């Protein structure tokens, strides 16, 4: 269980908004993820398998612990945060780190579709973090490229893949890129 802490995740701005505009009202934006940032779990195998398409986001319900609230996708929705294209730092937080086969990390295609559900074949790989399958906590940020080539309203998704079970962590990222 962990989030992506900076870029702020969806998952975790909605555990900020808890704090800013209350439990009720920050659960009518985001979900019940408002409780459990670190809980968008889902099967690993991205994007051959995984989550389905429109399930993306909030990993089809993080495996029963959170609801289809993450899903939601239009223009206007998301809080998005700034981010240059180029070199980005991507920081996870765990709150149980376990052995970790790799990160992988995707960004919208420059003609994605902000207004519907999001699916597989609107994102493109963008970084691949191998790892040893120690602990996921010995690699805490991750040095990741973004393309210079597109900007507006994207989604950065970050993927972590669990080592010694059949699940992964997804957590979509709301980004204006300039
Ligand atoms: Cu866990």
């Amino acid at each position: 269980h962990g989030y992506i802490k900076e870029p702020v995740s969806r998952a975790y701005m909605g555990a900020l908004e808890k704090q800013t505009m209350g439990w009720t009202a920050a659960a009518q934006k985001y979900g019940s993820v408002i409780d459990n940032p670190q809980s968008v779990e889902g099967p690993k195998g991205f994007p051959a398998a995984g989550p389905p398409d429109g399930r993306i986001a909030s990993a089809n319900g993080g495996s029963g612990q959170i609801d289809f609230g993450l899903d939601k996708q239009t223009a206007d929705h998301w809080v998005k945060q700034n981010i240059r294209g180029g070199f980005n730092t991507f920081t996870w937080h765990y709150t149980a780190p376990h052995a970790t086969s790799k990160w992988h990390y995707y960004i919208t295609k420059k003609n994605w579709n902000p207004n519907k559900p999001l699916s597989r074949d609107e994102f493109e790989l963008i970084g691949t973090v191998n790892h040893d399958g120690s602990k996921a906590d010995t690699n805490l940020t991750h040095k990741i490229f973004v393309p210079t080539d597109r900007s507006g309203y994207h989604i950065i998704l970050g993927v972590w893949d669990v080592a010694d079970t059949s699940n992964a962590f997804y957590n979509v990222i709301d980004v204006n890129l300039t």
